[PDB]
């Protein structure tokens, strides 16, 4: 058991191991340097874990995620802990991970990158993406805000997956959303995320947002503009009869020709959109066959695009008391061991 010190961080109260210097307030989150591994890592206090059942289960999931994900593009977990000494007294969790420069956001808003530039990022997304759904994981909020990149362009993916209300209006939290969740269509699969990819690269490519929807309806007719009305088909797969019939009072549009929109895009570029941005997400290309894609060719290594082992989240069908949530997280943290 390491030795823990105290420090007030705006009106809140850090006990960390001495390994971990110079924090400094980042958003609660600091940015420390731990001078054990050398690296600049991010802590976050997590506030009130074990308030209720759902922030309980809440603060169980979210540590059974990051001690899964073992990829260099998604964010993984360097360090957990507590300073409690027993279950009894234990009540505040400590995650670190690599401290990250900035999210994509923050950094190319409002501008179009060069082509080798997007063909560098959506693959490392696609990348981290295989990793992920291979272990039977849905992100379901892919964004530029959830994906950070250093200065050499390396890309993680962070924040697994809200608030109703803010995903109202003119929002960038839901102009990336695949339009069957977005107005619950049916029961979704992981190609929610490869249409949020498509969205991104789309942007990259234009520096404008794909659909900018000013809400759930304007967005959803910006979408259908562009891939066309659905079909027969994907109707019948709506289980939604309401949804179902919403959309069938629509004017039938056919799917817009993609490189008359992404006007002087690599045409392997457009090529790749096109089966990323399918409105049927059963006939979506998957990460795995995106990586394959001759857009990548100049990235793309088989050998060096690896798969996760099994992730089992049966837990998230289970009813169990906030004790009981309590005590599995607690076996979680301290039976947690560092990447080398
Ligand atoms: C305008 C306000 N500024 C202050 C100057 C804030 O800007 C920032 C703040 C932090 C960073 N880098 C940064 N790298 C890694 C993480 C992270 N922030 N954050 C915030 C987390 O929560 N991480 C995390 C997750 Cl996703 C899951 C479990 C545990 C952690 Cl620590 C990682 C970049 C810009």
């Amino acid at each position: 058991r390491p030795t823990f010190y105290r420090q007030e961080l705006n009106k809140t109260i850090w006990e960390v191991p001495e390994r971990y210097q110079n924090l400094s307030p980042v958003g609660s989150v600091c940015a420390a340097f731990d001078t054990k591994t050398g690296l600049r890592v991010a802590v976050k206090k997590l506030s009130r874990p074990f308030q209720s059942i759902i922030h309980a289960k809440r603060t169980y999931r979210e540590l059974r995620l990051l001690k899964h994900m073992k990829h260099e593009n998604v964010i993984g977990l360097l360090d957990v802990f507590t300073p409690a000494r027993s279950l009894e007294e234990f009540n505040d969790v400590y995650l670190v991970t690599h401290l990250m420069g900035a999210d994509l956001n923050n950094i190319v808003k409002c501008q179009k990158l060069t082509d080798d530039h997007v063909q560098f990022l959506i693959y490392q997304i696609l990348r981290g993406l295989k990793y992920i759904h291979s272990a039977d994981i849905i992100h379901r909020d892919l964004k530029p805000s959830n994906l950070a990149v250093n200065e050499d362009c390396e890309l993680k993916i962070l924040d697994f997956g809200h608030t109703d209300d803010e995903m109202t209006g003119y929002v960038a939290t839901r102009w990336y959303r695949a339009p069957e969740i977005m107005l619950n269509w049916m029961h979704y699969n992981q190609t929610v995320d490869i249409w949020s990819v498509g969205c991104i690269m789309a942007e990259l490519l234009t520096g404008r947002t794909l659909f900018p929807g000013t809400d759930h309806i304007d967005q959803l007719k910006l979408i259908l503009r562009l891939v066309g009305t659905p079909g027969a088909e994907l109707l019948k797969k709506i289980s939604s009869e309401s949804a179902r019939n919403y959309i069938q009072s629509l004017t039938q549009m056919p799917k817009m020709n993609f490189a008359n929109v992404f006007i002087g895009a690599n045409p392997l570029a457009v090529d790749l959109l096109e089966k990323m941005l399918v409105l049927d997400s059963d006939k979506r290309i998957t990460a795995a066959q995106a990586l394959a894609h001759a857009y990548f060719a100049q990235y793309h290594d088989p050998d060096d695009e690896p798969v996760a082992d099994p992730y089992d989240q049966s837990f998230e069908s289970r009813d169990l008391l906030i004790d009981e949530w309590k005590s599995l997280t607690y076996d979680e943290v301290i039976s947690f061991v560092p990447p080398p």
